[PDB]
């Protein structure tokens, strides 16, 4: 009969979970069987924790939880854990000690690393083909790099990598600005503001985003500046980033699978959920209790297989 999962998702308006929300509950459609009870953390541990307690109280056979901070997987493997109810984590990767304290706590994401290295590649691509970005022709990418949360496993991997990557590639790179815009447009397009507005603002040569949605404020900041020629790189392949990648607005993205993280998150919350064994009638590959979905770069050369079709 009816099997009920709660979900909880960190903030339903951050652009890339919205992607992610839509495709669980599709995929939940094609479950009869199933209950989803999905709730929105509004940005905030506290809320979510309660949010925890009540599903728990309403009798859930599973948890998927999208955590609003990455650190307090402990505290709701403890809650879980009082009803040995499993738990599918997503998005926001614990640590592996958190992972480890419990027979039944389970992570899909990806190898954060990976973005941040295929990114780094995109721009060591285009930066070879366009000498024209040099602009004080010194042979060094001048860039500003908009991080996402800090302590948030993508954000800490994507900002490490892409420097990494460009470095160990031969390219020698200056950092001129980097602040956190909390993987939000519009905090993205106040700080790109207050950078074109001071004094490196002519020293910029590209722009660097852990994600498409601060890429996206960038972007805007740079047109009301009349400096669209400005590349700026993002991460996500959200479909209106696909868009700007289509007008040359956006340099290149990488495809964050949404879709098969929504599906993987499901199949493993059904499957526990039924008492079945994770990955049970799936071609999920489970490493010690991980799912990782891979990412693919994206610019003009390859956009006619991600861009609508
Ligand atoms: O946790 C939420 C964050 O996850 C990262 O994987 C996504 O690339 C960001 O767009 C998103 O804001
Ligand atoms: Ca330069």
């Amino acid at each position: 009969a009816d099997t009920r999962i709660g979900v909880t998702i960190y903030k339903y308006d951050d652009n890339f979970m919205s992607v992610v929300r839509k495709a669980i509950e599709q995929d939940a459609k094609a479950a009869p069987d199933v209950q989803l009870l999905m709730n929105d953390s509004q940005n905030d541990q506290s809320k979510q924790n309660d949010q925890i307690d009540v599903l728990l109280a309403k009798g859930v056979k599973a948890l998927a939880i999208n955590l609003v901070d990455p650190a307090a997987a402990g505290t709701v493997i403890e809650k879980a854990r009082g009803q040995n109810v499993p738990v599918v984590f997503f998005n926001k990767e614990p640590s592996r000690k958190a992972l480890d304290s419990y027979d039944k706590a389970y992570y899909v994401g990806t190898d954060s690393k990976e973005s941040g290295i295929i990114q780094g590649d995109l721009i060591a691509k285009h930066w070879a083909a366009n000498q024209g970005w040099d602009l004080n022709k010194d042979g060094q990418i001048q860039f500003v790099l908009l991080k996402g949360e800090p302590g948030h496993p993508d954000a800490e991997a994507r900002t490490t990598y892409v420097i990494k990557e460009l470095n160990d590639k031969g390219i020698k790179t200056e950092q001129l600005q980097l602040d956190t815009a909390m993987w939000d447009t519009a905090q993205a397009k106040d700080k790109m503001d207050a950078w074109l507005s001071g004094p490196n603002a002519n020293k910029i040569e590209v722009v660097i985003a852990n994600n498409d949605a601060m890429a996206m404020g960038a972007v805007e900041a740079l047109k009301a500046h009349n400096k669209s020629s400005i590349p700026v790189f993002g991460v996500d392949a959200l479909p209106e980033a696909l868009a700007l990648v289509k007008s040359g607005a956006l340099a290149g993205t990488v495809l964050n699978d949404a879709n098969n993280q929504a599906k993987a998150t499901f199949d493993l919350a059904k499957n526990l959920a039924d008492g079945k064994g994770a990955a049970d009638g799936t071609n999920w590959k489970i490493d010690n209790k991980v799912v990782r979905v891979p990412y693919v770069g994206v610019d003009k050369d390859n956009l006619a297989e991600f861009s609508k079709k």
